[PDB]
């Protein structure tokens, strides 16, 4: 791409300086990314008829249209044609938070399990939302990948031990801290033993629920660059269980580039198929 948003623009490479281009081999077609958010605005540009509604557990409807904007850019992030990381991926809108961005953990659960019931043929889920501890919320995240879909998690924006934080500590989630466009720990980013990699969330643009668009910051927009390559990975692979995505995640990844990474195992997004250091050492 020839004028590149810096998110996509850096999980195309191993090092600064950007270069203004989001490179790709892979577009996630034939694959499905359910955005468990306030909802999808199935109608925007950005998505050229590849959302559709899932289900919606704050109003129990079949419309998991977005009020509030955080799920449409989260799922932008992941699908959009301009701002998107895997441009031909489809996407499904499962509503578990409000206009006003509050759910319960009943509501979030029903949409957790909802997606370990509905997906089909290839399909990660993208979590971009945390709070206090809640076994049960970790229960029902542990079983849906269990059943073979992959989590992306968001680590939370307290600059504290993610940890502490769920779904963000359910081991056998993906979870995401952010990062800015200098290579910095965004300084909001949550940290520790329970981040497994770094991905782009501070000053991203992305679909808004209005059908415009916004640029904002936190590990819920770190995390759907990661979902996004998921997308690519499982076009890649069609089989890949949740383990083996983890593992070629966490293999194919840029390593040593972040600072500030304070414990947090260094590295970062990467969305081609290249190992260690390879394409630049
Ligand atoms: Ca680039
Ligand atoms: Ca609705
Ligand atoms: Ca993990």
């Amino acid at each position: 791409q020839s004028n590149a948003i810096w998110g996509l623009d850096r999980i195309d490479q191993r090092n600064l300086p950007l270069d203004r281009n989001y490179n790709a081999n892979f577009d996630g077609f034939g694959v499905t990314a359910y955005v468990i958010d306030t909802g999808v605005n199935n109608n925007h540009e950005e998505f050229g008829g590849r959302s559709v509604s899932g289900y919606d557990f704050v109003d129990n409807d079949a419309d998991s249209s977005d009020c509030n904007g955080h799920g449409t850019h989260v799922a932008g992030t992941i699908g959009g044609s301009q701002y998107g990381v895997a441009k031909n991926v489809n996407i499904v809108g499962v509503r578990v938070l409000s206009c006003s961005g509050s759910g319960t953990t009943s509501g979030v659960i029903s949409g957790v399990d909802w997606v370990a019931q509905n997906a089909s043929g290839p399909s990660v889920a993208n979590m971009s939302l945390g709070g206090g501890q809640s076994t049960a919320l970790d229960s029902a995240v542990q079983g849906a990948i269990q059943s073979g879909v992959s989590f992306m998690l968001a680590a939370g924006n307290s600059n504290a031990d993610a940890c502490n934080t769920s779904p963000a500590r359910v081991p056998s989630g993906v979870t995401v801290g952010s990062t800015t466009s200098s290579d910095s720990r965004s300084s909001f980013s949550n940290w520790g033993s329970c981040v497994d990699l770094f991905a782009p969330g501070s000053q991203i643009k992305s679909a808004w629920y209005d059908g415009g668009y916004k640029t904002i910051s936190g590990t819920s927009m770190a995390t759907p660059h990661v979902a996004g390559v998921a997308a690519l990975y499982l076009q890649e692979n069609n089989g890949l269980t949740p383990l083996q995505l983890t593992g070629l995640l966490n293999s194919r990844a840029s390593e040593n580039k972040v600072s500030d990474t304070r414990g947090t195992t260094n590295k970062l997004l990467y969305s081609l198929a290249d190992s260690g250091c390879e394409p630049d050492c």
